[PDB]
């Protein structure tokens, strides 16, 4: 396959961008993966520029949705304009020849929050990200913090399968409100938009509360939450880094989401207990 | 940072992961092309056959793997491995191999239900995943396997394809005794009598092969009689599929799988069939 440096190269077949990708880094470029469905955002720029800053980089941007927002002219323009040197736009057909067959498995995290009302949500998104990994066999691959479960899945897979690349996390680009970055906010009327900056408010009420213990951080999220108009929470919870199952120390993650008439969104923070 | 250290033209054991990852990223950018020969030990013949297969490709190094999968001869092994001219031993412990315990696995498709996984329903679960983290600490060029577990073989062809591993996995015939019984570990616990009965797998096997150009019934009847012939021999089944274990086709490459017990031991043949 054809490689312009410099130049914004598309993908479509995985054979292309493993070769392309593989001799890349046999001449000594690192190659940084960001893996997205699309409909690309500010917070997917910031994945991007975090890649690029990486020394003697080459970036490898996947579009690829699973089987929804899809608008792929705004999605190749943006990358260009970022320098990216590779988009990898697969088809379905070329992801999944023999459909689903072969698949991973996640442990139960993968049950909990999320994955409680959606019980192989995450089944198919490490098949996918494993395939994404295996194709273009990155040094380092990015994701934003806001799907902050699917990114501790995605460190299990990566240690559980021995898979020789650095995952590397990007705090959650937000509006200037507070509202976590997200394909999905496209889905709010003015009065949704208005009242979701509840779900940021009250992360960081919970936060800055914290110094008074774990009780009256949740108390001080639940009542934000519960003072915004329309905001129905499915959870709030507080737990360790890794998510579990340890007990929370004094460090963790505060986990929310909540539907705003259809549309869910998902926010968290870290948080430090008696504040330190 | 730091390399470990190989010594070329000779046995170098290492049991840690990143280790034998570290030697072996080491190695091919060298040149050399690595092999992997995955065992649970108890070296025997059709693992030097293995071996042999690894070693002819030009500028092979070979590392042969020595883990008992609890989820699936010592000096000794690696003494054969020596006097193979082997150049790597990567001799795991359980903790090493999941020092996070179970957690994300390999979930097979369907054909892990069928035959053996009638039987031992998740073997193969356990199987894909030790050979996944196998992989993926090795990185080999080639991973070489005995063809007597045919529906194992398969399953992993399936794991390379679906994961899109880069990998090529090459099958080996399987090594059998002198009156053709395909060599087992479990080939030893057999009296005489067992022992002799035995060999009816492999007899009837090959009548097949030879009877099948006179078609698929011709066969399938063959072999049956002379496993009927045959005392102490409860066959679990007896299939003609086609290679990748579907259904075997009108007419064209076939395999045909056998299993049964003898007292308390469990043996498989399987052997490829062509169709008139
Ligand atoms: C750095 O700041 C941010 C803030 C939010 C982000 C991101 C970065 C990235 C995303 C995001 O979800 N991107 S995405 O859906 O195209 C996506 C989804 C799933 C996966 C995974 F893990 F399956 F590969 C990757 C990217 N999102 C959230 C979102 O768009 O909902
Ligand atoms: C907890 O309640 C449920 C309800 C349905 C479930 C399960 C659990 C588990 C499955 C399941 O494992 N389905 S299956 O084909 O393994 C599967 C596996 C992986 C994927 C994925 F997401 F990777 F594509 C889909 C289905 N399935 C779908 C099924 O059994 O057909
Ligand atoms: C070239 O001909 C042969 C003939 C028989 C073989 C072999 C090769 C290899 C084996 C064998 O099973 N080796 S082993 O159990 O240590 C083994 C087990 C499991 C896996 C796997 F696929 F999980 F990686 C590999 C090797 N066996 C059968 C056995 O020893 O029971």
């Amino acid at each position: 396959p054809a490689f312009h440096p410099g130049e914004l190269n598309v993908y479509s077949a995985p054979g292309d961008v493993a070769d392309v990708s593989r001799a890349l880094r046999l001449t000594g470029r690192r190659v940084m993966l960001v893996p997205t469905m699309g409909a690309l955002h500010e917070g997917h720029l910031a994945l991007v520029r975090a890649a690029k800053r990486v020394p003697g980089s080459v970036v490898v941007v996947s579009i690829f949705v699973n089987p929804y927002p899809r608008t792929p002219d705004d999605d190749l323009a943006q990358l260009r304009a970022e320098g990216v040197e590779i988009a990898f736009t697969p088809t379905t057909a070329a992801m999944y020849p023999d459909g689903l067959r072969t698949t991973v498995q996640p442990g139960p995290l993968a049950a909990e929050l999320e994955g409680g009302p959606r019980p192989t949500h995450f089944a198919g998104v490490l098949t996918v990200v494993l395939k994404l990994l295996q194709i273009v066999r990155p040094d380092r691959v990015f994701f934003g913090e806001k799907d902050y479960q699917q990114l501790v899945l995605i460190r299990q897979l990566v240690a559980d399968f021995n898979l020789d690349v650095a995952v590397v996390g990007v705090p959650t680009v937000r509006e200037a409100d507070g509202l976590a970055m997200s394909s999905r906010n496209r889905y709010l009327d003015p009065a949704q938009r208005a009242a979701a900056v509840a779900l940021s408010a009250a992360l960081t009420a919970a936060a800055h509360a914290a110094t008074a213990g774990a009780q009256a951080a949740l108390d001080a999220a639940r009542a934000v939450l519960d003072a915004a108009p329309g905001v129905a929470v499915d959870y709030l919870e507080l737990r360790d880094i890794g998510l579990g199952p340890m007990p929370l120390n004094g460090s963790g993650r505060l986990l929310v989401a909540a539907r705003l008439g259809t549309t869910r969104l998902l926010d968290n923070i870290a948080i430090e207990i008696g504040t330190f």
